[PDB]
């Protein structure tokens, strides 16, 4: 079993286009088609759309964010890049928007996710074994 990792962002990110658009933000996705990992796939797809909830909310009007998946080694990562910050309180606080049951499931999957803010960008990033 394995999840098609391209096609199920792609999906995820054609629901979020009305939220999306309404503020002139855009989503794009840069990865192989061909990619893949192993898990739960109801699962990861809620870890990537509670990702992109925060994202969306935290974007700056008129910005695009960018969803990066590659893998490199062991690790597939899939890293959510926007414009605009969390407040250093809230990003501190992070694990409607919580992301400790999106945390704990890819826990469960023996991976990583991690949360940066500067003033600038917000980056988030999940780790998953690769195949």
């Amino acid at each position: 079993t394995h999840i098609d990792l391209y096609y199920m962002l792609v999906q995820m990110t054609d629901e979020f286009y009305p939220q999306l658009s309404a503020h002139g933000k855009q989503a794009v996705i840069h990865a192989p088609e061909d990619l893949t990992v192993s898990g739960d796939p109801d699962k990861l797809a809620r870890v990537f759309n509670n990702i992109l909830k925060n994202a969306a909310a935290y974007s700056e009007d008129n910005s695009i964010i960018d969803i990066t998946a590659g893998l490199s080694g062991d690790v597939v990562s899939i890293e959510f890049k926007n414009t605009g910050s969390i407040p250093k309180d809230k990003l501190a606080a992070i694990f409607g928007l919580g992301l400790a049951i999106a945390k704990e499931i890819i826990v469960q999957h023996g991976g990583q996710i991690y949360a940066e803010s500067n003033d600038n960008y917000t980056t988030f990033r999940v780790e998953l074994p690769a195949m």
